[PDB]
């Protein structure tokens, strides 16, 4: 079986957990916890870190017999090749490549937020530039059933992470956005996501580390 | 001509220029300048931000006829494409994902810090832990021309850029690792980007934008 290592939390490791259920991986976790304040404590990590061979050492990782990857956007399309879930014509891999990277941004400005001690401040401006980076996700994706078009591909899995947990942030943040609502439907409807998430495994919470202001259990 | 937008400087354009130039292509800038303190006015861009037709307007993007390209990874990917300079093999592709996450990690390292107004405090730290992380640069690398084997790609003109602009910021940080300095040096030797440095477009500061602490001229 794959090991894929992070943090017991949901963090950067959701869209790949997803990905190796739906695509029906053969996979185990090796699930790292960290201390509780003032610690935050990380040394379960630390001290096989460096002995897992992996070229940079990080979290998330994957490890697939010869093959050793950190680095989540690479883990998600190493898996995303083996099982056809890749963007193919060039108008598919310039759509993939701006939304894992835009996905990606857009995951971040979350996490900047929700790490920052200035954290009730900073809310309601985040809040205020959630609808137009709602609004530009909405149209791009348009009729679609998925983003790049009829077939599902791996930035499915991170859309689905990054626009759900804005959901979790903000309830009502795409009630304006009918078909990015059905989106997660879709998403959380398919077969094998369904089942998943029905399952012991499925862990949605906490978002980030226990260091977060928001979200850390 | 293509249109490659982006503020006066080297930023997150570096790299886009470089290629644009190594693979021939025909461009041309739209150059847009902020404004000075206390202002960091931002108008120029903004005037104009929602009237190029990119589905999620930034800096840099590219514009190539039909194709309208934001994220900076997505326009090297795209003209990577137009000329063979791509991994082709699994293990390359792999080491491809790897690399260009782990320089945009490290990137946004030297980004973080140099915006931050604790500038002076935190500039030991990251030079504690900056030969390490060039030592995991060197090692991936080892007796290769290029970080992909044979064959120069595209996350080459990535790792140029951060590598070397580490190496503006401290100048010895490649001394005990001589794969990396010969890497540079394969890298500026290059016939087109030898002729490239030596022209009157060549951008190589200011580093960041108006609004770093370092490297803002
Ligand atoms: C909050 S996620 C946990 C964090 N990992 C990363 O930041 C990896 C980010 C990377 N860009 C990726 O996407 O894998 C981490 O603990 N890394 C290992 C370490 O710092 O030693
Ligand atoms: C300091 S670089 C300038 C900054 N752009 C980005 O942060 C883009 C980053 C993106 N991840 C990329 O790589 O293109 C910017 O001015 N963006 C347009 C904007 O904020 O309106």
């Amino acid at each position: 079986p794959m090991t894929l290592g992070y943090w017991n939390i949901r963090g950067l490791a959701h869209s790949i957990r997803l990905l190796l259920e739906y695509t029906d991986s053969s996979y185990e976790e090796k699930k790292y916890t960290m201390g509780d304040a003032p610690d935050y404590d990380r040394s379960q990590w630390l001290n096989e870190k460096f002995k897992l061979g992996l070229d940079f050492p990080n979290l998330p990782y994957l490890i697939d017999g010869t093959h050793k990857i950190t680095q989540s956007n690479a883990i998600l399309r190493y898996i995303a090749r083996k099982h056809n879930l890749c963007g193919e014509s060039e108008k598919e891999q310039i759509r993939e490549d701006i939304l894992e990277n835009q996905f990606m941004d857009s995951r971040m400005q979350l996490a900047k937020l929700c790490y920052d001690p200035d954290f009730e401040k900073l809310k309601p401006e985040y809040l205020q530039a959630l609808p137009e980076m709602l609004k530009l996700y909405s149209q791009f994706l348009g009729k679609q059933p998925w983003f790049l078009g009829d077939k599902i591909t791996f930035v499915d899995f991170i859309a689905y992470d990054v626009l759900e947990r804005n959901q979790v942030f903000e309830p009502s943040c795409l009630d304006a956005f009918p078909n990015l609502k059905d989106f997660i439907s879709r998403f959380e409807g398919l077969e094998k996501i369904s089942a998943y998430m029905k399952s012991s495994r499925f862990l949605p919470r906490p978002v980030f580390t226990k260091m977060a202001v928001w979200g850390n259990k």
